[PDB]
């Protein structure tokens, strides 16, 4: 049964978590939604809209005043549990919390921490290199994102190999484990690290953001714990995700990688290109007012899905979406990559660095990486979409 304010016409049955072809194909599969209207309503998972064309995609996005953050996903419960800081407030509370974590990872910071972020990357593909091959999601992609956290916070030598194991496990799989004891296990892997810091502060990214104020007021200790599960989480699955559609690229068009080895002066330009090219995160938000759009409405009650992809390879936003072009002058904040408006990814300027140093180690140190012959590209659905395989070759 379809709710009366929703048009027949708009009715879809499309399922976020697996678009068909979702396997083969990342964005194509989201890419047909594009032939339909630039907002529908998905039969799947509960019942819900989701945007299906750039203007309708980035104008909901930024309508953060009529569209609440707070469901998380279209899961029932899991929003209700893992409550991240900030990206699951809205109004002023968001304002007040979102100024002291976005002051943590200020440009001097992201710049500052670039040679030590390189080392890292540098380091991963090194004990890669002498193979000749490698599954490289599951040995680079899903690797590098904890491994720079750990930079971040800058925990001791000695400790880091300790702490990659415990945190292996919750980067990240699915995975037959609860919302609830996924919460608790990243709190617990956490919270040492917090204590350290809101006892001796340091200058790392958890230290730094623990003694600045929230509107006036010092962080509660539940506030620390939600708002570091946040910076957490919102690190890996995301950098992993792009790390890998970036190798990707580059295994599909090796004269890009030799444009690349030849102009490293051009990496910047590829990754700005690169991110706004495979952008493969989705959100959800819940409606708290009546909100027009495209013709229609949407209910209070009613949860909509963001897809942005849909707003980088709209044809009808932005001009051949699918090439990488060198002259689109376009600055990353005018595309959906790391979203719109007040919750844009405090993490945007930092992502970049992640992914320009990817590239200045992945090319400057490996010679020319192939796909394989006989394994597949695959990727997977869901909110941060990926490959789930990526099987790389080249000889050592
Ligand atoms: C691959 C790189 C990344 C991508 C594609 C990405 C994507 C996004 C997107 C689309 C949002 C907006 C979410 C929304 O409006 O619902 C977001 C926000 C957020 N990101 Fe990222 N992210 C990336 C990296 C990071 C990193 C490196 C960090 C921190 C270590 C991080 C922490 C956060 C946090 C806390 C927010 C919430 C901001 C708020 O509500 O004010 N992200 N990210
Ligand atoms: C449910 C969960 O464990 C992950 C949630 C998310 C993060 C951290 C990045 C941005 C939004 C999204 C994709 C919903």
């Amino acid at each position: 049964m379809i709710p009366a304010h929703v048009p027949a016409d708009r009715v879809v049955d499309f399922d976020i978590f697996n678009p068909p072809g979702v396997e083969q194909d990342y964005f194509a599969a989201w890419k047909t939604l594009l032939d339909g209207p630039g907002l529908v309503w998905s039969t799947a998972n509960g019942g819900h809209w989701i945007a299906a064309r750039g203007d309708v995609v980035r104008e909901l996005w930024g309508d953060a005043e009529r569209l609440s953050s707070q469901c998380l996903a279209v899961t029932p419960g899991l929003g209700k549990v893992m409550q991240f800081i900030p990206l699951q407030q809205d109004g002023a509370e968001h304002k007040a919390f979102r100024t002291p974590v976005m002051k943590g990872l200020a440009s001097r910071f992201v710049v500052a921490l670039e040679p030590k972020v390189q080392a890292v990357a540098r380091k991963l593909m090194e004990s890669l290199r002498p193979r000749g091959s490698c599954d490289f999601v599951s040995d680079f992609a899903e690797i590098l994102p904890l491994n720079i956290f750990l930079t971040l916070i800058d925990v001791p030598l000695e400790d880091r190999p300790r702490l990659r194991q415990l945190g292996v496990q919750l980067t990240r799989p699915d995975g037959s484990m609860t919302v609830e004891q996924l919460k608790q296990a990243a709190d617990d892997y956490l919270w040492p690290f917090i204590e350290k810091r809101m006892a001796q502060p340091g200058d790392d990214l958890f230290s730094r953001i623990l003694s600045e104020p929230v509107g006036g007021r010092p962080w509660t200790v539940d506030e620390a714990r939600r708002m570091c599960r946040n910076l957490l989480f919102g690190g890996l699955d995301t950098v992993a995700a792009m790390i890998g559609m970036v190798a990707l690229h580059l295994a599909r068009h090796p004269e890009d990688q030799r444009l690349l080895r030849e102009r490293p002066d051009l990496i910047p330009a590829a990754a700005d290109e690169l991110m706004r090219r495979y952008p493969t995160v989705a959100v959800s938000r819940n409606a708290v007012a009546d909100v027009d759009a495209d013709g229609v409405t949407i209910r209070k009650g009613d949860l909509v899905y963001l897809p942005s992809v849909l707003h980088n390879l709209d044809p009808a936003s932005f001009e051949a979406p699918e090439e990488v072009r060198f002259d689109r002058g376009l600055a990353p904040i005018r595309h959906t990559t790391m979203g719109v408006g007040a919750h844009r990814c405090v993490g945007a300027g930092l992502a970049r660095m992640e992914v320009i140093v990817f590239l200045r180690e992945w090319l400057g140190g490996m010679p020319e990486f192939a796909l394989a012959p006989d394994k597949a590209v695959t990727m997977k659905g869901g909110n941060v979409g990926a490959c789930t395989a990526l099987p790389l070759v080249w000889r050592a």
